[PDB]
């Protein structure tokens, strides 16, 4: 390291795992708040909880690469093919729902949904009569498809476009009866941190295609209704990355940790520091390499969700019980 940053051990097929941990790792905010769960009671090896506070720690004070196997041991995903047959973002789900459950009740109750939770509105429009319907929709994450769109906006447009629902799937409007109808999806929030997942893997065939993102991404006009005092202006924070063919993959994460566009390329255990176009442009696909997920932060938010994390931030007590285990450990 010339770049001050701790690598993850390759332990086991464990696929998109390392490169999701990293991700979550330098979410500063999310950090810091996963230190202060209250893990004093817990069994030491069912708990999610400890375990993440056990693999952040490490990963912050550790001069060597740092091990996973409590951490998957704990979730129950033991199996060589547990990581090939869930998406990315249903490993996030688990991880920041056992972690939002343990915070309820203690003072950053709220920090999960606050830093990643969106809102968005399902509407339905019927052609030939009156009848609209709306419904609110939270979600934790977007997946947006690539299949035969340039870039990241018509993925978008794509996402948010009208879809009909005429002859064979006609659209039941109650007392109106079936009916030709329009639907579509609008957001009314986009959270802090925005994490997009690539539709690149489909059935199970890769799509190495080229697909187009920026540095910055203003998403104003997917938006219900705008606010002038927080316009909806992101800036990226990772690249998550698979090299290789259907079968058989190659896993890095970029990222720039203090959102300042200085680049890291985090390889298991190996990190080093590397260039913007390397991040970026040399992952937009079209060798086979190209990103699967991508990380965000709004603007207005960078400061507070990459706020500097720093050793007193880990309470004592936690501290303590991680050193305990480190001495067992150590007596071979
Ligand atoms: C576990 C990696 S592997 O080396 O064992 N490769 C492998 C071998 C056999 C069968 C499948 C795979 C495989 C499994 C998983 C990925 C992968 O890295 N993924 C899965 C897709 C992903 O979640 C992104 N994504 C999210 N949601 C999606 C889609 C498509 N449609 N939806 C709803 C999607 O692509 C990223 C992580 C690679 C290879």
């Amino acid at each position: 390291k010339h770049t001050g940053y701790v690598g993850l051990k390759n332990q086991g097929a464990t696929c998109y795992m390392n490169s999701l941990l990293q991700t979550l790792f330098f979410t500063n905010q999310l950090r810091k708040a996963v230190y202060m769960m209250p893990t004093e009671g817990d069994d030491s090896s069912k708990s999610v909880p400890l375990a993440l506070q056990r693999v952040f720690y490490e990963l912050q004070h550790s001069d060597k690469p740092v091990g996973t196997k409590k951490l998957t041991k704990s979730f129950g995903w033991e199996t060589l093919d547990s990581f090939m047959q869930h998406d990315v973002q249903e490993l996030c789900r688990v991880l920041l729902d056992n972690v939002e459950n343990k915070m309820k009740g203690t003072c950053v109750e709220g920090t999960i949904p606050k830093l990643f939770r969106g809102k968005m509105v399902s509407y339905i429009q019927c052609k030939e009569v009156d009848y609209r319907s709306d419904r609110r929709e939270d979600y934790y994450d977007i997946q947006l498809s690539i299949k035969g769109k340039k870039n990241i906006f018509e993925s978008f447009v794509d996402y948010v476009a009208v879809e009909q629902l005429d002859g064979d799937n006609k659209y039941d409007a109650g007392e109106h009866g079936l009916q030709e109808a329009e639907k579509g999806v609008k957001f009314l929030t986009l959270p802090p941190v925005l994490h997009l997942q690539l539709m690149r893997f489909m059935y199970n065939i890769k799509i190495n295609d080229r697909f187009e993102f920026p540095e910055q991404l203003p998403l104003d006009e997917f938006l219900q209704k705008t606010d002038p005092k927080d316009p909806a202006n992101y800036i990226l924070h990772a690249v998550l990355v698979h090299s290789g063919d259907n079968h058989g993959g190659h896993y890095v994460v970029y990222l720039n940790p203090k959102g300042d566009g200085k680049w890291c390329k985090f390889d298991d255990d190996v990190v080093s520091r590397c260039t913007k176009e390397e991040a970026i442009e040399h992952n937009y696909g079209g060798h086979c390499t190209n990103a699967y997920m991508l990380v965000y932060i709004r603007e207005s938010k960078l400061s507070e969700v990459l706020q500097a994390v720093t050793d007193h931030d880990i309470p004592q007590q936690l501290v303590e019980r991680l050193q305990e285990e480190k001495r067992i450990e150590a007596q071979k």
